[PDB]
C-alpha cells in the first residue's frame, strides 16, 4: 500500500490518495460502487464479495427486497464479511451518460454527500472510510471529471462545518496507478500541495 498525498481537510479530518486493494485496505468504512440491485457481478463489487465472502452479497440482495433498489446518488450499509473493516457503504454511482453530463455530475455529489451523511451523523462512531472514484470503471464516468468531483464535494461538504463525529480519516483509494494520479492531480488542484 502506498500514500501519494495527504492534506488536512479541517482540522480533525485529514484526505489522503492511496494505491490500494481495498479488500485489504483496513478502515472502519469501505465504500462499493455499487449498482441499484446490488448485484456484486463485477470490478471493486465483484472484488469485495470474493474476498469478504458470499454473505455480503446475500445481505445486499436482502436489503433490495425488503427497501427496493437503490437509486444513484443513495447508499446501502452492510456488514463487510472477512474484510479488515466493519461496513461496506454500497454507494450507486451514475452510469455515465453523455447527454446527460450535468445530471450524472450531480448523481455523483449526492452519493459522496450520502456517504458522507451516514459516517458523520448515523454512525457517528466511524474514525476512517475509504472511497473508490465510484462510476469511473465500467459505469465510464470520466477520470478527471469524476475525480474532481468527488474531492469538491468532500471539500464543499466538510470546510467550515460543525459535526460531532469522531471522523479522522478519509481515504481515496485505487489499485490502478492511473486512478491514483488522477486522485492525487484533483486533490492538489483543490486543497494544494501534498502535506
Ligand atoms: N480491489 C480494488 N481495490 C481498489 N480499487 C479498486 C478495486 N477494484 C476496483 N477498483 C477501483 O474501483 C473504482 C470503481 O470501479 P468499478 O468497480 O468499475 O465501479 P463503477 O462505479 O465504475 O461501476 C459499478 C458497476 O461495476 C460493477 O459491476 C458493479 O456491480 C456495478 O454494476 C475504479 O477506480 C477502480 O479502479
Amino acid at each position: 500500500s502506498l500514500q501519494v498525498f495527504r492534506k488536512m481537510l479541517t482540522p480533525r479530518i485529514e484526505l489522503s490518495v492511496w494505491k490500494d486493494d481495498l479488500t485489504t485496505h483496513a478502515v472502519d468504512a469501505v465504500v462499493n460502487a455499487a449498482n441499484e440491485d446490488l448485484l456484486h457481478g463485477g470490478g471493486l463489487a465483484l472484488a469485495l464479495v470474493k474476498a469478504g465472502g458470499f454473505e455480503i452479497q446475500e445481505e445486499s440482495k436482502q436489503f433490495v427486497a425488503r427497501y427496493g433498489k437503490v437509486s444513484a446518488g443513495e447508499i446501502a450499509v452492510t456488514g463487510a464479511g472477512r474484510l479488515p473493516c466493519k461496513q461496506i457503504i454500497h454507494a450507486v454511482g451514475p452510469r455515465w451518460m453523455e447527454w446527460d453530463k450535468q445530471g450524472c455530475t450531480g448523481k455523483l455529489q449526492r452519493a459522496i454527500v450520502s456517504i458522507l451523511n451516514y459516517v458523520i451523523y448515523k454512525n457517528t462512531h466511524i474514525k476512517t472510510v475509504a472511497i473508490p472514484a465510484l462510476s469511473s470503471g465500467i459505469f465510464q464516468f470520466p477520470l478527471n471529471l469524476c475525480t474532481k468531483t468527488i474531492v469538491e464535494t468532500i471539500r464543499v461538504s466538510l470546510q467550515g462545518k460543525p459535526m460531532m463525529s469522531n471522523l479522522k480519516e478519509i481515504h481515496l483509494v485505487s489499485n490502478e496507478d492511473p486512478t491514483v494520479a488522477a486522485f492525487k492531480a484533483a486533490s492538489e488542484f483543490i486543497l494544494g500541495k501534498s502535506e
